[PDB]
RNA sequence: GGACAGCUGUCCCUUCGGGGACAGCUGUCC
């Protein structure tokens, strides 16, 4: 039971990423790990900015983190 | 219900440099 977006975000930030100039990586600054699940604080960083992103749940936490990267270097 | 590791076999992608994937085996864990 969810809304419905379009897809990963993570694979257009490398496509944009690359097909522009902009070093797309994703790390967490807390939690997170090996044996564990990407989320709580997904931050990423661009060759231009950064993005913090708290996900906090499977539906957020790079997506909503890359996301924000997306919606807002879509913008420059 | 899943994230994250090595392996066995069969297999692919695209906005683009180049790449990877899916089941089984032993696992980290919640």
């Amino acid at each position: 039971m969810d809304e419905g977006d379009k897809k990963s975000p993570i694979s257009q930030v490398h496509e944009i990423g690359i097909k522009r100039n902009m070093t797309v990586h994703f790390k967490v600054l807390r939690e997170e790990g090996p044996a564990h699940m990407k989320n709580f604080i997904t931050a990423c960083i661009v060759g231009s900015i950064v993005t913090e992103g708290e996900g906090n749940g499977k539906k957020v936490s790079k997506k909503r983190a890359a996301e924000k990267m997306l919606v807002e270097l879509q913008k420059l």
